[PDB]
């Protein structure tokens, strides 16, 4: 998101975030949604239009700046970006910082991206959301990337959390939901007016994890939870490899059931399956290793004693 500020009082003090959009800048216009009052003498009644454009597909892997383009609006003494005269047809820029002169004032309109990249739990979400996000110049995706600062997790709040929001949470990512998407939207233009109050995300983070069964208490007291133990996994899903490494699991990949050899289950302390794998199965599960899913084992790690209650299911097992 694009966020100017400026020095002294010709931006009565307010950082403002300018969304996709044009806006006219100069002494005699009132502040709006494509306008913005510079209280200054010595800057034209019109004297700037500033216009954002939305988000490139990299933006999303690169965290780069949405288009910023300046031009002059014919006035007396001109302007200049980073030192440089802006030329008759304008200039456009990709810099994540731009210092804005406007004819002879002295106080100039400082422009500086602040990032902001949204991961999204599914392509469904994806969807409703991704046109709305655009215009609001907020890069979207499926993808891993790293420049992503939220991930939208699925609250269908029926049912267990993806292994996409496990992964996300054990990654420090600061996971929002619905609601925060639709707060965003609702006070959009209070906030062009006034970037002090943009809609806090870790605010919605912390109101998701309170009292809520299906987070553990952090996120940290996981990582390497489970370390010393390996696993046997199939061949579906590289969240879920990454979700297990970062528990401190050491992986082995199978492609069938029938690949469990006694060499196997001599290196693997239990198995994880999925969940068509783990349901319909009967005669040929492995007799005697411990097999579970992604949600149970998230399951296990929520509880206080997860290495002991893993541990306590092996030997449960050996014996029969």
């Amino acid at each position: 998101m694009w966020i100017i500020e400026a020095e002294g009082d010709i931006l009565k003090g307010k950082s403002r975030i300018l969304f996709p959009g044009t806006y006219i800048v100069g002494r005699n216009v009132s502040d709006d949604s494509s306008h913005i009052q510079v209280i200054s003498k010595s800057i034209s009644k019109r004297h700037a239009r500033f216009t954002i454009l939305t988000p490139s597909e990299k933006d999303y892997f690169t965290g780069g700046p949405c288009e910023f383009e300046v031009k002059d609006l014919d006035t007396k003494f001109g302007t200049k970006v980073n030192e440089k005269v802006v030329g008759q047809n304008g200039d456009s820029y990709k810099e994540k910082d731009l210092k804005i002169q406007l004819g002879k004032c002295p106080f100039t309109i400082n422009a500086y991206w602040r990032s902001m990249c949204i991961q999204f739990d599914n392509p469904e979400m994806l969807s409703q959301w991704a046109s709305n996000l655009n215009l609001l110049g907020i890069p979207t995706g499926l993808r891993d990337s790293d420049a992503t600062t939220h991930f939208v997790m699925n609250r269908q709040a029926g049912s267990s959390i993806t292994v996409g929001t496990m992964y996300a949470f054990l990654k420090k990512t600061v996971i929002i939901d619905d609601s925060y998407l639709q707060y965003l939207s609702t006070v959009k233009e209070s906030v062009i007016e006034d970037a002090s109050l943009m809609p806090d995300a870790l605010e919605c983070f912390k109101n998701i994890i309170k009292n809520n069964d299906q987070f553990p208490s952090s996120p940290e007291d996981c990582i390497n939870s489970l370390e010393g133990f390996s696993c046997a996994m199939l061949n579906t899903s590289s969240e879920s490899h990454h979700l297990l490494e970062l528990l401190g699991l050491r992986i082995s990949t199978f492609m069938s059931l029938g690949d469990i050899d006694k060499e196997l289950i001599s290196k693997t302390d239990f198995v994880v399956l999925n969940n068509a794998v783990y349901d319909s199965e009967k005669i040929s599960f492995p007799e005697g290793i411990f097999c579970l899913t992604i949600e149970q084992l998230w399951k296990i790690i929520i509880e206080r004693n997860s290495r002991e209650l893993i541990s306590k299911e092996i030997e449960r097992l050996k014996y029969a």
